[PDB]
RNA sequence: GGUCUCUCUCGU
RNA sequence: ACGAGAGAGA
């Protein structure tokens, strides 16, 4: 992804859009109960943590292009998964905006308490204004469509987040683009089913794990991942995609029978607009990362990818013996032989991907279920049923949570949810994670959840 | 101050 | 089941 060109908002007629500067973040009552390294992310360009140019650092992740049209081994990739994908029978007619609006059993609503994207955002309208949950009413939605249009700029916010301080140092906060509703209830009307259909099947016929629930699929992922096992995480993912791979999306919903009309859009994907503060800019290639449809597509895109990347840099290759699912970026996958993921890097910095271990070390190492990790989790075997799986989120990272709060109010809610995350690293740890909390004051005032009840709501889940 | 998924909590 | 809120992950 490379930004093609930067006019002023006069000159491009677009309105303003403002955005936030102060974090939410401020430091919680067990901020010096706990260790930790991160801070809130940098959100002015004044701020005192910088040590770099800060509109600079942020933009620095468009690498820029490398192929425009699809090779050899990126058809043949293409067509391998969208073959696979056949076996779902997909449902590509158009979703209805009463559907696509207001949700199905396998695809949740549009969010009423974000943003309406642009314009709304800078004419103060908010997406309650125009869909109610009581009535499902689409005119109101019909009619404002009608009025702006298609292939609405995107807004670009920085997301208020903790950060490494390598990340603040260096001034690398996270850039989301905000979708015009437009756009968004218009790819919901035309990729919904699709949507439902990976919602509905996480595993290695999608490639996905969107909808997936840690709990229960870490035991099934050595099933579906026999063999020796490699994984991945990209540095900056999204602006890393040069247009090819939207090019071999399209191949596959073609594959798989989505109309000349619905490929279509892909187009406005690889080719987007957006506004910061009071400019627009147009970015080719790169996932606009905030669209609907971002998990699935960047998934599918990663499908694509690692499939490419085998039968270019390996002979002999069996693509039917690959097993991998992907969330975004993060990939975990399998073959049964082992892979050289120093060599699929090598591939890939020439499509101008920047491939790196899971963990983001520096080397690449042999990857096995006792050191392996999707979704941030490790993988641990229960001591009584060596069949189940615990998915293990590592202290540390918990322990980051646990330090900041963005409303003081939902403190039981914030540290019940990181119990349910806690607990999976065992009695031992889990205790000394309690006794932590209940060392101050507010803890002590707290209903935190009792290790046994856990472990068993967790065996029940296979009954 | 986006798209999603998952889990929790509070309400007839 | 439906509304309200939170956390985590991508
Ligand atoms: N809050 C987030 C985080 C992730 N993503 C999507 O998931 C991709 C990969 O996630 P992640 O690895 O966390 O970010 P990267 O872009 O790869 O940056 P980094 O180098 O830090 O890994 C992003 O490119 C983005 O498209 C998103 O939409 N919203
Ligand atoms: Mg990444
Ligand atoms: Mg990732
Ligand atoms: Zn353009």
């Amino acid at each position: 992804g490379e930004i093609q060109w930067v006019k002023p908002n006069k000159e491009t007629g677009r309105l303003n859009i403002n955005g936030p500067t102060r974090t939410k973040l401020e430091p919680s009552v067990f901020h010096d109960v706990f260790e930790g390294n991160k801070e809130p992310a940098v959100l002015h360009s004044k701020d005192p943590r910088l040590e770099v140019d800060f509109e600079q650092a942020l933009f620095s992740k468009y690498v820029g292009n490398t192929l425009y049209e699809p090779d050899e081994y990126i058809k043949e990739a293409a067509l391998h998964y969208a073959n696979q994908l056949k076996q779902l029978d997909i449902d590509t007619s158009q979703m209805s905006m009463e559907e696509a609006c207001y949700g199905t059993e396998n695809l949740e609503a549009i969010d009423l308490h974000t943003s309406a994207g642009y314009p709304y955002s800078a004419l103060g309208i908010k997406k309650r204004d125009i869909l109610d949950s009581t009535t499902r009413d689409v005119s109101k939605m019909k009619f404002y469509m009608d009025k702006y249009g298609l292939d609405l700029p995107y807004s670009t916010y920085v997301k208020d987040e903790l950060r490494s301080i390598d990340k603040i140092k260096k001034g690398k906060s996270r850039l989301i683009e905000a979708s015009s509703l437009n756009d968004s209830v218009y790819l919901r009307m035309t990729f919904g089913h699709l949507y439902e259909t990976f919602h509905a099947n996480p595993g290695t016929v999608t490639g996905s794990a969107v909808g997936c629930n840690p709990d229960t699929f870490w035991s099934k992922l050595p099933i579906l991942l026999p063999g020796s096992l490699f994984a991945f995480d990209y540095s900056g993912y999204d602006a890393s995609l040069s247009p090819v791979w939207f090019r071999a999306l399209e191949l596959v919903l073609r594959e798989i029978g989505y109309s000349e009309e619905a490929v279509s859009l892909v187009e406005g994907i690889n080719h987007t607009h957006h506004v910061y503060r009071n400019k627009t800019y147009c970015v080719l290639g790169g996932m606009p990362s905030g669209m609907s449809g971002t998990s699935i597509f960047n998934s599918m895109i990663n499908n694509i990818i690692i499939r490419a990347l085998l039968i270019k840099t390996f002979k002999g290759i069996d693509l039917d013996e690959l097993n991998m699912v992907a969330y975004g970026d993060d990939v975990l996958a399998s073959y049964p032989f082992p892979i050289d993921c120093l060599e699929l890097a090598r591939t890939g910095k020439e499509y101008g991907l920047t491939m790196t271990p899971a963990d983001k070390s520096p080397c690449f190492n042999e990857v096995n279920w006792d050191n392996a990790t999707f979704l941030k989790r490790g993988f641990l075997p229960d001591e009584q049923f060596p069949f189940l799986i615990h998915p293990t989120m590592p202290m540390k990272e918990i322990h980051e949570s646990i330090r900041w709060t963005k409303d003081a109010r939902n403190t039981q809610d914030h540290v019940r949810s990181l119990c349910l995350l806690a607990w999976h690293n065992g009695k031992q740890e889990y205790e000394k994670f309690v006794s932590a909390i209940r060392s101050v004051p507010v803890g002590k005032a707290l209903a935190i959840p009792n290790y046994e009840n856990l472990r068993r709501n967790w065996l029940e889940l296979f009954h």
